[PDB]
């Protein structure tokens, strides 16, 4: 398993175009499962797991 790291929330939306990506709607509770990069973080919502990037989101 992957152990939440912290929850973070969106400020903007965001669309999947792949399966490797996470989308999500602004006010949606993300959670933090890799640090992945400067830019990108991989996380959980909704069932749904995938990077997104880090400056479409807040620290909960």
């Amino acid at each position: 398993g992957r152990p939440v790291l912290y929850q973070v929330v969106a400020q903007h939306s965001y669309s999947a175009q792949g399966p490797e990506d996470l989308g999500f709607r602004q006010g949606d509770t993300v959670d933090v499962l890799c640090e992945v990069d400067q830019a990108w973080l991989e996380g959980h919502c909704d069932g749904r797991i995938g990077i997104f990037p880090k400056c479409f989101v807040v620290p909960a």
